[PDB]
């Protein structure tokens, strides 16, 4: 068998002692955009309950468009208002360089990707600069909070930053 | 105060009962690409524990570039080579199309978004889709298992979807 398995016969316990359904706005009219890092159980980290909070995550807690996108449709079609970035400590992006990783895909593949690896090397100035790209976008403007923070991997703190 | 201190405060609990740092690179080999829908707390959904697992979430759970890069990322740098894809039983994905919501944008801000907004009608045959963008993609090979699947938000129970 496959974790893909094991975790399908997880669901089944899940099943059991589910409730629902809950209503699709987000109850507390927030959303968490942060990294697919497999350290960051997000939902444990900020105490979230089902139901309560869009949570959005890619590589490097990036805010690409598709991030715009996401945080546009939760904020315009479903009431969000606030906003929490989450970076982290020893992070992917960290220990690469998009010019380098398009090298190596293209070397295997004959091509290099259209799109951006967005790689960065430092967490708290990448969560600054995050903050901006929200700041500047004129499609999200809804929201009433918007704050950054670094996920401590190693104590499982939350630090906020100043932009 | 705001939800997001709430939050915060959680996180100081959290992080009394945290126990770290693990390694980077996930320790079940596995991504998921998931919704950001406030009902779906994915890791309880799947069983997952702190470590294991990429966990990829956007609006609608839309296999964008954003999510590719994410995979390859995932694949080439930190060894994962499983792929559960996620979709949802009652989309608000649905309840817009993307012409309708752009033109809603740009009649409020002056200004039309270059994104597409990637909804769909109907989430099982959008599965069927998305499994097929990840396949063709030159950029996500390595995987030995991509599967798909619906996830019933009044039961909890994940239901495969076939291509
Ligand atoms: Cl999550
Ligand atoms: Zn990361």
């Amino acid at each position: 068998g496959t974790v893909t398995d094991d975790y399908l016969a997880n669901n089944v316990d899940y099943a059991s002692g589910f409730k629902g359904p809950l209503p699709m706005p987000p109850s507390k009219h927030i959303a968490i955009v942060a990294c697919m890092d497999a350290r960051l159980d997000v939902y444990r980290m900020l105490g979230i309950k089902e139901g309560e909070a869009h949570v959005i995550r890619n590589a490097g807690c990036v805010v690409t468009d598709d991030v715009i996108r996401s945080l546009a449709i939760s904020q315009r079609l479903l009431g969000t208002r606030e906003i929490i970035l989450l970076h982290h400590t020893d992070c992917g992006m960290l220990t690469f360089t998009d010019d380098d990783f398009k090298r190596a895909i293209q070397d295997e593949t004959g091509i290099r990707p259209t799109w951006s690896p967005e790689s960065y090397p430092d967490a708290v100035e990448d969560v600054r600069q995050s903050l901006r790209r929200i700041e500047v976008n004129p499609f999200v403007t809804k929201h009433t909070s918007l704050r950054g923070f670094v996920f401590d991997v190693a104590t499982g703190k939350l630090n906020e930053v100043t932009p």
